[PDB]
């Protein structure tokens, strides 16, 4: 009779109210799965460009390491260069040396000739008829 | 036609209940997921941006390596240089102290003949 009746009439708001709830839970998750969607690639895009900056920096530190090599071979080469270097002014300081000690002595004997050249003439301006 | 409708109205109210509890579930998920990506993006931007500095760092360690290599290239170009200029010159030094050394002993010939002109000549007086 009177609650089989008005149990009705409950039963119905229930029903246009769960219409409402139901249009507002399909939208929340609508507007939320735009968002994991446009974030789940925007992932996949910062996560290559991470590795496109890893292999940038790999390829640096082993350009770097050749160009370190390179220096090691030169700096051991300027080494042994130098060493030539200091070594061929000393010998030639030494051969220097020799040119102007035997210079002395090529001027000494000229000197000495030409006064046995001079003692020759006087001893025989003795005998001069 | 309203025998009907008190069935009608259960059973859209049935499988509407069934599609809360699926709803519900999906945005709790969709949201999770969302907050997951959120904590490991940031964490991306901590990393992306420690390697452009990485790289920005090795590449200017990779031009002073450069510029150590081209300087001495340049340096032992001029040592090679220097070592070829300091044989030819020893070479010459020394083919000069041959003729100074030729040159100093036709002088002692020299003198040693004037020596025994002198006593050749003295020995009679």
């Amino acid at each position: 009779g009177s609650s089989p009746l008005l149990k009705s009439a409950e039963r119905e708001k229930e029903m246009a109210s769960m219409k409402e709830e139901f249009t507002r839970l399909k939208e929340a998750l609508e507007k939320s799965e735009a968002r994991r969607k446009e974030l789940e690639e925007k992932m996949v895009s910062l996560l290559q460009e991470k590795n496109d900056l890893q292999l940038q920096v790999q390829a640096e530190q082993d350009n770097l390491a050749d160009a370190e090599e390179r220096c090691d071979q030169l700096i051991k080469n300027k080494i042994q260069l130098e060493a030539k270097v200091k070594e061929m002014n000393k010998r030639l300081e030494d051969e220097e040396e020799m040119n102007a000690e035997l210079t002395a002595k090529k001027r000494k004997l000229e000197d000495e000739c030409s006064e046995l050249k001079r003692d020759i003439d006087d001893l025989e301006l003795t005998l001069a008829k």
